[PDB]
């Protein structure tokens, strides 16, 4: 479960998965992408990844131990099929002169090696005029808070915004870093990666943290009002998944192969969004 949040912040949505083993998840907070693509959307949910998303207890249930389990599975004819929930909420964004903190606990799919590849679990945000529209990356904004592919000890965290390929937020790659997980394996159990939206400061600053520990930041300054604009003067939804291969496990190795084990979970404790006041 979340622990109480620090001094002075508020709780703006809390889904921390608890209800009985192989339920379903609460569809007041999260609806499901399904099949290949939104409706109109880009081929292949824009990645090349192989999978068809599903609203299946195989795919999206709780545990009933408070944590929700996105599963991919291979069917006997060598189909894969997946999880990938967007918050029904879109208004995340902190005031001017505020903070925003939204955050995951979350054990990354706990499989390493060949068995691993094509598994590409993600934790991310984007923007609020994105949903309905689906043709306005990487413009609208990305903030990618848990990226990671083929069970390697390390989470990526990024920010997409501009154009592409290239502009300011140097796109496809975005404006990000990677670092090991503390203390234990990202794979081995529950980690916490958050981000900070800090409107409190000139010039306006976004920070990516693991268990705490802040990896990469981005600045506003790093790119024209504009571009900052576009990709942050609004709401943003949330998305939970794992994607099965496509570009980012592509990068390093590829995959899924004939070798990839389905059924590891991404196992999430809870989703969480904290204000800050001015
Ligand atoms: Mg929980």
């Amino acid at each position: 479960s979340a622990p109480a949040p620090p001094s002075g912040w508020s709780q703006v949505f809390l889904d921390d998965f608890d209800g009985a083993a192989g339920s379903s998840v609460n569809t007041a907070n999260w609806q499901f992408d399904t099949g290949t693509s939104y409706p109109g959307g880009a081929g292949n949910w824009g990645t090349g990844e192989v999978e068809s998303m599903t609203s299946s207890t195989s795919n999206v249930s709780l545990d009933g131990n408070g944590d929700l389990l996105i599963t991919p599975r291979r069917d006997a004819s060598g189909n894969w099929t997946s999880g990938r929930i967007e918050t029904t909420r879109t208004d995340f964004q902190p005031p001017a002169g505020g903070k925003l903190r939204v955050e995951a606990r979350l054990q990354m799919p706990n499989v390493t090696g060949d068995a691993a590849a094509g598994y590409w679990p993600a934790f991310w945000m984007l923007g609020a005029p994105f949903r309905g529209n689906y043709q306005n990356w990487p413009g609208v904004g990305e903030l990618d808070i848990m990226e990671n592919v083929q069970g390697l000890n390390k989470t990526w965290a990024t920010m997409h915004c501009g154009t592409s390929p290239g502009g300011p937020c140097n796109e496809t790659s975005g404006i990000g870093n990677s670092t090991a997980c503390p203390n234990t394996t990202c794979q081995s159990g529950f980690h916490t990666y958050t981000m900070e939206w800090d409107r409190s400061v000139s010039p306006e600053a976004i920070r990516f943290s693991v268990d705490g520990v802040t990896y990469q930041t981005v600045t506003a300054n790093q790119m024209d009002a504009a571009t900052w604009t576009n990709a942050t003067n609004h709401g943003f939804f949330v998305i939970l998944n794992v994607a099965m291969g496509g570009g980012f496990p592509g990068a390093f190795g590829g995959g899924p192969t004939g070798a990839t084990e389905p059924g590891h979970p991404m196992v999430v404790d809870y989703v969480q969004v904290t204000s800050l006041s001015p």
